[PDB]
């Protein structure tokens, strides 16, 4: 194998697919593994050298594991453009309390990381559909006039979806590339590195 | 007003499962929903333990104690962007596939595990060039590049960018379908989502 490449869920919706694309279009001779998965077994599996990069997010609990940081992904309220609140931009956090989710499932980490912050925030809002999977969750949002919470970049990624900004926000993490300190990397890991550093330029 | 566990191997989520969802919805807006894609080893085994209401897979049904209604028929094509060189054909010759620099779902995938097998069956090895454990990172890297994949054709149609080629012949036809536990007493709920799979279906 040349390239093996694991991220949390929601890179997948947006972020490592035109990486990789790219990626190839240069390097066509190195042939590609992706696996989604939650941090925990991007953490365990780089330090069992069974992955080359990871992506995910601050904080790193795995001391052998090095962090770069790539990007700041925020929550926002994906909809449709048909859902009566798409004419805003940012609407206020206080919105989400008559807001019928469709969320990911518990198994996911911005489900846990929502969960938590709501709370946070005294914010309840009801979740009448659950789905343990990003792209379902988009699927029923561009037919319903529903809503979810998702990185606004997602949103970014197909039309008939738009991204609200939530203000005050709230979540907000620092994603994170990831790779076994003390450990030499292949002219194709480091490569990779440097496009994917590249990309978060703009 | 109550709740609704459904739950479906991988290809379903990508075409089928998701504008059946939203008209249910829509319809029975008091009816919480719960959706997850799985292997069908584990759709079968949770519905048999009252774990989920209803499942879709594929044909052969394992599980005794389930009952299978025909849903439909899904045959794998190969998918590919518009400025793929084969885009401007409806169909091509299943020979094809040795040129082709393929991007699949991994081994842990029921799809993948039977491209291999029909594959080998019809003797082509094409080439796999990337890997993914999503489909929709198969789809996001089939559309940026001159790639193609082995998807069930009807994840084209719900996609501008892709298209679908037949393959002549056919690599491979799988028979979609509704799983429930047999004697077993189901809600209205799931009663009218049975209804309306099979009345998106034309069965």
């Amino acid at each position: 194998g040349s390239l093996r490449i694991a991220v949390t869920p929601t890179f997948t919706s947006y972020f490592i697919g035109p990486l990789m694309a790219d990626f190839y279009a240069r390097y066509p001779s190195i042939t590609l593994q992706l696996q989604e998965m939650s941090q925990e077994k991007i953490e365990d599996m780089l330090c069992r050298d069974e992955l080359d990069v990871g992506i995910a997010f601050a904080p790193v609990h795995s001391p052998e594991l090095e962090a770069i940081p790539l990007l700041t992904e925020s929550l926002a309220l994906v909809v449709a453009q048909h859902h009566p609140l798409a004419v805003h931009e940012q609407v206020a956090l206080s919105r989400l309390h008559d807001e019928k989710l469709v969320l990911l499932s518990a198994e996911f980490a911005t489900r846990e990381q929502i969960d938590h912050y709501c709370e946070k925030a005294g914010l309840h809002p009801q979740v009448v559909i659950e789905a343990n999977s990003i792209s379902a969750v988009l699927e029923l949002i561009r037919r319903t006039s529903l809503s979810t919470l998702l990185p606004a970049a997602i949103a970014t990624q197909h039309d008939g979806l738009k991204a609200i900004s939530l203000a005050p926000p709230l979540l907000e993490r620092t994603a994170v590339l990831l790779r076994r300190k003390n450990s030499w990397q292949t002219a194709a890991a480091k490569a990779f590195l440097h496009m994917a550093l590249d990309k978060c330029a703009v």
